[PDB]
């Protein structure tokens, strides 16, 4: 697991469960191509997006479908989604955890790069 | 205006109006003594807490009464309050803005320090 | 001034000065077209991006060029940029402030929306 | 483990390792009494602070010694510490994770209350 996503809900003080997550990789023509996707588990985590073999250096976009998440709780959101865009590069052995904390009108995202 | 406090609501995407804020200063005897207090305005800002004469070097604690804010809005939040503790004016007089962003189970705080 | 952008530096506790910001608007053909751009001032704020006449209903993306900011400061950050995507003016014209707080491996963004 | 603390570093994009954490419980005379303490592990987590038997309802303060953490990395911090004050109450089975994301001049803390 070189790439993991973890989402928390700042209103309910809980993991954000069942949030759809789509990952894209930037192609040579500068369009985003689908790479990996899933929905966060009961722990608010999404594992198994990719493998070391398929997660080569390049530019990736992780889109967290926050608007749908809030609407399924009856709560009015501001953003369409939360987007995390970064260059993945091999400087050594490396796991990337993209973390996100959601409020209806605010979010934070952090990268935890380990090993 | 060497010390200003600004509070925003991450649920509503609005300034957090009428938030009580108490500032304390650590005394000679290691005790937290009352320094200044007030309530945020409609802009979510609290001005005029102190003057450059009375805001001497020291360790200060800005307590933002987040629980009272949320309960006045029918939300039962996690935290009693947000506390922000820092040494001030240790390299001469500066201007300090203490910002806080509030959600029911979460907050962030940042300090913007100028001159 | 229906759209304003404010950026702060969480490492230095200061406004994030000279940050490039590009705003796009989703077109009829589902494409991101250029809407407006600018650079933050010494207060970390970007004013005059648009006018109430030209800021119509639509889906907007505010891209904050965080990587360029950090690299100009000798820091090699994680993110390419901060992207903030939202529907605007769907319930009539409002005033939008998009705030961002930046660290090398992290950012938060909140929207304050008035009238 | 009813009470866990997890700390991340937003500058280094990594867990915050070896951060001292002191927990207090409010006594009847309104003073804070030491309750539990430790230092975050290589994962930035601190487990085993307490037990279900000893973590009764009451008001607790979790102080994260952020200033020492930053100084041991050569980086100038603003806060003395990060403080999280909350009422622990039994509404059902409940684990509390106090999470914190640190920057030199900013921090966020969230409560994740599960089970
Ligand atoms: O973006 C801000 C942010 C994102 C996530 C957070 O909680 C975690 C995030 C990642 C990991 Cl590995 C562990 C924890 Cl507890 C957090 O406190 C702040
Ligand atoms: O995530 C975005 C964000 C934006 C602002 C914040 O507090 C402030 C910090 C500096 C200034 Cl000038 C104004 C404010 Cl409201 C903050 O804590 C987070």
């Amino acid at each position: 697991c070189p790439l993991m996503v973890k989402v928390l809900d700042a209103v309910r003080g809980s993991p954000a469960i069942n949030v759809a997550v789509h990952v894209f990789r930037k192609a040579a023509d500068d369009t985003w191509e689908p790479f990996a996707s899933g929905k966060t588990s009961e722990s608010g985590e999404l594992h198994g997006l990719t493998t070391e073999e398929e997660f080569v250096e390049g530019i990736y976009k992780v889109e967290i479908d926050t608007k749908s998440y809030w609407k399924a709780l009856g709560i009015s959101p501001f953003h369409e989604h939360a987007e995390v865009v970064f260059t993945a590069n091999d400087s050594g052995p490396r796991r990337y955890t993209i973390a996100a904390l959601l409020s209806p009108y605010s979010y934070s995202t952090t990268a935890v790069v380990t090993n």
